[PDB]
């Protein structure tokens, strides 16, 4: 069918009635012509690419942001001017999905270069490192990050500004908070047993006065109990767990995990009933139940992965495989409402370039990454089909903003995972 | 064999199922339980668990309410009920909480035949004459208002745990709605004189106690404001006419007729304000009226569910579903609809079916609660579908902060609650 300029253009029906981004829509009607270049379809105020035209029908692809679902069609001349227009009587029903996007940071010269600077959200350069992410418990607009040899920085959502908190520490691994949040605990990984492993930054000083809390070699992270407030940290040498009491300033060695050279961090469940022990250099996770009577973590047991087996394998418990797991985050799952454990554990699998999910029952799945048929890279979009990370390290779930923030190391950016906006 | 031996140990070897909740029939395996049910005491999560069978090497018990910890203890007793042997299971039972119907407020006396109409604390406020429409104060989530037809407009104050009377005297109060700024409460009166008021305004400045007439009109079955643009929509039963009132110009515009004469209905807007449900109380069906954002008006309605004039109790899609005297509804955010155009379900009272129904955005009607205990009307708390009963439920509100439903259960003179086990 050829377009007739002296005849009206009409939409009789469209299908499917429902869908979202990338849905292949079929539009029935009259006098569309068969030249794709002279047809303009707008869905929800957004341009929709026409992929087929047969005079009485046309195919188009539902674009991103087409939320209103209002369908407009125009027939154009060679110069792109509208010569006929029509509108559908019914609106298309748009279902939003989750996407990986770039929240903060940028690189320039075809993503080969980046600048280390303070500045607004739109002009703050690139992040040297974001290995651990933590919100201020007293201010949900303040998101802190540590970057190993790179500075400790602040992402302020209220002012839309990125600033430097503290510079100079050789290898900052974690951030945790005292029960009253009057202090920030910064953990430094260094080989001298007479030099500090844990530092404190006080709130009253604007986190400018730094204090040595404990001394110790090769500490890969520290974490406070969310109810009783005591600090747990390690030493890589024998893979020993230490308990520090803030009131008595006493350190107690607890158990050893397994063998020498055990690089791990401890992450408590929000109830404080247990912690996951994430062994970064041995590619497996353990669970350590909390003894409320002794106010101590107890002998842990393997929950998933296999000690020393680097791979990407989804499955239950010991059948699962990972490669360099980093920070995790406890996420409230509405499907678990009423159960003993209402949370899933989402974590960065750094050398698998993806985000994994560990359920309370020990099942490991992949949430995001490894899209576009590869592993490492820099790609936004569909969580499993398109999205790619390059050594994701830090991660935090934002319950108020209903999204994830990820420290994507080689891409020098803070990535976001949330529903399209 | 199968008899308890006082000189041998009592132990638990295993139990099944490993998971369940309230009323789960558990099977315990072990040694030396005996076969006398009266001398066996099982405790699950610190709560007494009734033993229903005992065969020496096995027993049956029922998981009680509040057994959340799942720790299992067993004791063998003597004739006087004292513990003579004690054991414990190595594993904890995994308890999954469920929703229950409970009585939140109000009471009746003399075998639920009489009730007192009085102001008082939550524990001693008598019974409710009526709670046909429930509405939270948008500026104070501790203040829950109710209207009761011929009975007074009352306040349920969660902060003070007190029930008070706000206004008395109106013949048939149907609905409550609020001005966009919530400086005023709109109270709708159903009366036959066209020269007498249908809509009253209660100022916040007076604690919602001083009244003023807003509009005049006969047989109005309810009014509702647009949640974004703030204009008022109300009806007239006579021709089933919808009217639009603009607060700034004080101009009433007749909009559209639903169908035929004697159409008793209320209008309830979706939280987005993109559409409203038109609930036809005396014709047992619901319509949807899309909002035209350009003209700032509701438009020509279309049937969403139920069959005009066909009274019944039938779960189903669209016109295959049946109801009998639907009353107030409440929009509840469903986490399963995250990202979709409509994220809410519509829960409503089906007065003469004595239950709570759910209308999904796709037009499916199901039953949420009521009609338990092999009956329809009654007064029973517990399991939503197996035990719970209502008697002419009318008002309903979902409390997002307290994560529960509050229901105006007319003949039971109580405010019922639907929430998870606590
Ligand atoms: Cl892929
Ligand atoms: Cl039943």
């Amino acid at each position: 069918g050829d377009f007739d300029p002296n005849k009206p253009v009409v939409i009789s029906e469209f299908s499917p009635k429902e869908g979202g981004l990338g849905t292949r829509m079929l539009l029935y009607g009259e006098n569309f012509g068969s030249d794709i270049s002279k047809i303009k379809v707008t869905i929800g105020g957004q341009d929709s690419k026409v992929v087929g035209a047969k005079g009485k029908s046309l195919y188009c692809v539902v674009p991103a942001k087409a939320y209103d679902g209002d369908i407009k069609l125009s027939i154009l001349n060679d110069e792109g001017e509208e010569i006929a227009n029509t509108e559908a009587n019914e609106k298309f029903v748009y279902q939003k999905k989750m996407l990986v996007t770039t929240f903060l940071g940028t690189m320039y010269d075809g993503n080969t270069k980046y600048d280390l600077k303070d500045g607004p959200f739109d002009d703050c350069g690139g992040f040297g490192g974001a290995v651990w992410l933590s919100f201020d418990p007293k201010n949900h607009n303040h998101l802190y990050l540590v970057g190993e040899q790179h500075p400790t920085r602040l992402i302020d959502f209220e002012k839309e500004y990125v600033s430097t908190v503290y510079s100079g520490l050789s290898k900052v691994r974690t951030i945790c908070w005292t029960h009253e949040a009057d202090s920030m605990i910064i953990t430094n990984d260094q080989n001298n047993n007479d030099r500090p492993n844990n530092y404190i930054l006080t709130r009253e000083s604007g986190f400018k006065v730094i204090t040595e809390l404990t001394k110790g070699q090769n500490c890969n992270g520290a974490e406070t109990h969310p109810i009783n407030g005591e600090l747990y940290f390690n030493s890589w040498n024998a893979g020993q767990v230490f308990r520090y009491d803030f009131t008595t300033q006493e350190t107690t060695p607890l158990f050893t995990i397994q063998d020498s050279g055990w690089e791990f961090h401890i992450q408590f469940h929000p109830s404080g009933n247990y912690a996951y022990i994430v062994v970064v250099n041995q590619h497996y996770i353990l669970r350590s139940d909390y003894d409320w009577k002794t106010k101590r973590l107890t002998t842990p047991y393997i929950v998933c992965g296999q000690q020393g087996a680097k791979d990407w394998v989804d499955g239950v418990g010991k059948k699962a495989r990972m490669h360099a797991p980093r920070q995790g985050t406890f996420v409230k799952n509405p499907a678990y409402k009423g159960s003993s454990d209402e949370y899933d554990f989402y974590f960065c699998d750094r050398e698998n370039h993806c985000i994994r999910i560990l359920t309370p029952q020990g099942r490991v799945t992949t949430f995001a990454g490894r899209g576009s048929n590869g592993t490492s890279g820099y790609n936004d979009g569909d969580l499993r089909q398109e999205a790619r990370f390059n050594h994701p390290e830090g991660i935090v779930y934002d319950e108020e903003r209903e999204c994830f923030f990820i420290g994507d190391r080689e891409n020098r950016r803070i990535r976001k995972i949330g529903y399209e906006e």
